[PDB]
């Protein structure tokens, strides 16, 4: 039987394909994660239906501690796999079973080119430049939970004024960096994609932490360890590197 | 419960402590992996007994498909955990379980500063500068199995002439780089440790691949998932970063 795969639109992982006619089914989509799912299905021999997560969220807890997003789909057995840039975090790994990482990344800073700002510390010790993150994503959660001095300071700033420095999604954050005096705390793999495409933006500093994206499965899933092995195969054969180059390469920026 | 932990001496992961008198039991050792044990044991509650792997190997297969080293200890249920720089690989994942990674690295090149060599391709396209890897380690296995043309070329060279370009262990490789015209293919975290301590040596190029070290367990072990959760906790709190900095930082280079 066919596996149900929950996912979410996010460039260049999952995108609607361009066509002159309405699209249906898996043919609606392309991107890094679709290529990954193709290669996993060729190794393991499953068929799959891709289904966008109905609430359009990744996965976080409400005040009752109930989950939402892709994470909740897995928990409730409404999906067999989640294939998306879903960050492997302590809070999520308690409730679902992630494969080992297919991509390795960290939080970093997206900002304008040409400025004296060089680090998170540089941001934290001032108030003129605004800075934030996507609300309720793993980056925000990192700042909220940190007991490291600099990151707390930054959290105090981000959460101030009813979280006015936060944004609902990455595209809103990018447009805010492009238009106003604002820096976005963003996952490094997304910064790499953005800066290959808008030449006035750059990454500031290095990575603030280290983590991965993994395929999500419900706790107890027999597919988890099989997908880990298939990922390690694809990594060792250079295929994951090829897939990243295909989807990230931009040809217009210095 | 007291867990039995298999490990191997490897700087700065597991080292004999310095003392005026003979040392006994866990008190014989210090290093990044001993610190990681103390943190995992604090989180999860277990006691532990560290025992060096009797054959002094990590774990590779022979012709008959038989395993040795720490991997074979876990397969045979002679240890509960392997805590070491044990690379998470496709072949080992088929026979043991691993936690998610506590460190993320890739193969790169250790060579002398101030030469024209800038990449693996530079090494592959010539025969004058010798290059190789630790025999039967995961780096050697990477080259042996690769179908990427550059890496196939490299493997043909390393394996030529009775594997004269390979070395038995990392310290042998580092002495050969320091004395002769030789480059060592080495995991990037060990290169960082070496270059902090040998100011004439450097990493050449970037990482050739991406992989992690994980705690090994027998297949089916209930500790594997508990240790993963504990590692994610330590990562997000910045403790793994602090541990790396403690063991890696050297006295400075001119
Ligand atoms: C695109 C966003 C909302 C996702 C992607 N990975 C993170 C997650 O899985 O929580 C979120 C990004 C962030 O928090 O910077
Ligand atoms: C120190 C050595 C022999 C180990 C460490 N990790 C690799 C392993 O787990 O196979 C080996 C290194 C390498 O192959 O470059
Ligand atoms: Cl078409
Ligand atoms: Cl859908
Ligand atoms: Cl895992
Ligand atoms: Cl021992
Ligand atoms: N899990
Ligand atoms: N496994």
């Amino acid at each position: 039987r066919t596996l149900i795969v929950t996912t979410i639109l996010e460039e260049p992982y999952v995108m609607y394909r361009k066509s002159d006619k309405p699209l249906y089914g898996n043919d609606r989509f392309e991107g890094y994660c679709l290529d990954l799912l193709k290669e996993l299905s060729n190794i393991l021999g499953f068929l799959y239906d891709v289904k966008l997560v109905p609430d359009g969220k990744y996965g976080a807890q409400n005040d009752k501690g109930e989950w939402n997003g892709m994470v909740k789909e897995l928990i409730d057995h409404r999906a067999d796999l989640a294939v998306a840039p879903l960050t492997i975090t302590y809070v999520r790994e308690k409730v679902i079973d992630f494969s080992k990482p297919f991509m390795t990344l960290g939080i970093s800073i997206l900002y304008r080119k040409g400025t004296p700002i060089d680090s998170a510390d540089d941001l934290a010790k001032q108030t003129k430049i605004e800075y934030g993150a996507v609300r309720d994503g793993s980056t925000m959660t990192f700042f909220k939970k940190s007991k490291i001095s600099t990151y707390e300071k930054m959290w105090a700033f981000m959460s101030s004024r009813q979280q006015s420095a936060l944004v609902k999604n990455s595209d809103e954050g990018i447009q805010r960096v492009l238009t106003t005096d604002y820096a976005l705390l963003m996952e490094s793999t997304s910064i790499e994609y953005v800066t290959q495409r808008n030449c006035n933006l750059t990454q500031i500093g290095g990575l603030i932490d280290s983590k991965g994206y993994g395929v999500g499965t419900p706790i107890g899933s027999p597919y988890r360890d099989k997908i880990t092995i298939a990922i390690l195969q694809l990594q060792e054969e250079g295929k994951l590197h090829m897939m990243k180059e295909k989807w990230w390469r931009g040809n217009g920026c210095p």
